[PDB]
């Protein structure tokens, strides 16, 4: 069987991608953030500190007849970007686009951290990365695609998101109109839980392929593209008037600037971001000064495929036994 959910960006600057999940019987809609880079699932649910919710719907379990307390399980996560959450786990049955699993885990949050209270439109999270970063103890808990897997038509899922325009995530199968040309696959690494590849160069423009070696990971729950400093400042040399502002926390460029593209290899292919892509808006309202859309690793220790750089391909997320990332253009 397959499943096919449409991604909206939650703003204008598609700093994130809310995708409808349906969660319990009788079902209740949540607007999820469909996050690669992460192995929960996590809602806002009845039992949150009613001072950190601001607006987001509440899974009530209680208001459900297949929902199960999993008796003693707690979940604690933090995210690359600071924020955090914590709560107790139920068991439940979830749907994503028609794809329906039965007792799947379902993280009541007690807990959320001050980014989350923020975001009135994400109401949760859903880990699509490998089900060994799972933050479920004593028992470890498996992912919705690791536990719609075997009665998917493929072990596979694919991420088409859009650029200011909402996208799809489709499971268990190839849709051969969302791309063009060839899908070009490339070895993922579960090492370190995530979709972790290597990335074979780049190029700033119509500047000549720097073929180097760029392990990343793609990650659908990161807004921005993260690259190592030396390829970042390459990119942002091209800009003028461009630099790294240490109290907006990364580069700036004038927003008057028209932002070269930026293409990243996949194998013997490449796929080109536009440049329209890498423009975040102003810093804050009005201001002259706008936030670019790659930004260094240097912090992090792990260099981010993002949505600025995943929203430029059709990316296919291959959990067969030798799990692979296929890339193509659309």
């Amino acid at each position: 069987s397959t499943g096919s959910a449409t991604t909206t960006p939650i703003d204008s600057l598609d700093d994130a991608y809310i995708t409808p999940v349906q969660i319990g019987t009788p079902a209740q809609t949540l607007n999820l953030d469909f996050d690669t880079g992460s192995s929960d699932l996590w809602v806002f649910s009845s039992e949150t500190t009613a001072s950190e919710v601001d607006g987001q719907t509440i899974y009530t379990p209680s208001k459900s007849t297949t929902a199960k307390l999993l008796s003693g399980a707690t979940w604690s996560i933090s995210y690359g970007d600071g924020s955090s959450s914590s709560g107790d786990v139920y068991t439940d049955t979830v749907s994503v686009g028609g794809l329906t699993v039965t007792g799947q885990a379902v993280e009541s949050a007690k807990k959320v951290s001050s980014s989350f209270t923020e975001d009135s439109t994400i109401d949760g999270l859903l880990g699509l990365a490998f089900s060994t970063l799972n933050t479920v103890s004593p028992t470890q808990q498996k992912t919705f695609f690791d536990n719609a897997k075997a009665s998917l038509d493929s072990p596979v899922f694919t991420a088409d998101l859009g650029y200011h325009a909402p996208g799809t995530y489709n499971f268990g199968f190839i849709d051969t109109t969302a791309y063009t040309g060839s899908i070009t696959y490339t070895a993922v690494s579960t090492k370190q839980g995530f979709w972790e590849w290597t990335s074979t160069g780049y190029a700033v423009g119509s500047g000549t392929f720097k073929s180097t070696s760029i392990d990343g990971i793609a990650d659908t729950g990161t807004t921005l593209l993260y690259l190592p400093a030396t390829v970042v400042s390459a990119y942002w040399a091209q800009v003028s008037g461009a630099k790294s502002s240490s109290s907006v926390g990364g580069y700036v460029f004038p927003c008057s600037a028209t932002l070269p593209s930026f293409t990243f290899g996949v194998g013997s292919a490449r796929i080109v971001i536009p440049g329209d892509y890498i423009d975040f808006g102003p810093i804050s309202t009005g201001s002259s000064s706008c936030f670019g859309g790659i930004q260094s690793s240097a912090g992090i220790g792990i260099n981010i495929f993002g949505d600025v750089a995943l929203k430029a391909a059709f990316v296919v997320f291959n959990g067969a036994t030798t799990p692979t990332l296929g890339f193509a253009s659309k």
